This record gives structure tokens, sequence and C-alpha cells, in this order.
């Protein structure tokens, strides 16, 4: 409760690799590389999982973007449409 953080974005969880993963918005269509670091938060992600993120342009590297603390959210807050790719493999 010290510096007020306003516009948040929310996606679903298109990749969770050793390490990483990615974020597909329901807006914006590419996903946003994230650490596992910011899920401190408390909430094991799982692939197709609704979270929320500040996300900033930063200052010092004056680009690129990166989701912080990475909160889960609840089922019913997010929704969004989307499309199926059938095929095995």
């Amino acid at each position: 409760g010290s510096s007020g953080s306003s516009g948040r974005e929310m996606g679903v969880i298109a990749a969770m690799r050793d390490g990483f993963g990615f974020i597909k918005c329901v807006d914006r269509d590419v996903r946003m590389f994230f650490h596992f670091s910011e899920i401190l938060d408390g909430n094991q992600l799982h692939i197709a999982d609704e979270v929320e993120f500040t996300v900033v342009p930063d200052m010092l590297s004056a680009q690129r973007n990166h989701a912080i603390r990475i909160k889960k959210l609840p089922k019913g807050t997010v929704s969004f449409h989307s499309h199926s790719g059938p095929s095995s493999g």
C-alpha cells in the first residue's frame, strides 16, 4: 500500500516450460514471457489458467514488458471466446 498501480491485463497460459511459460492475452495476439519468480503471489498456475499482472515497459531498459506479481484469477472474473486446433500432436 505504498504506490498506486493501475492498468492490469489478463490472459491464459499457453505454455509452462520448465523455468518459464507464456500468457496469451485476450486482446493481444502475443504471449507475455514471464518468470517463475512473480508467481510468488500464491497459486500453481497451469495450462489455460487466468492470471492478473500489472506489466510495464520498464524504466531503465526503457523497453520489453514483463509481468510482475503474478496472481491467478478465480473462475468467473475472466472470460473470452477462443478457437480450437484439433490435430493430434
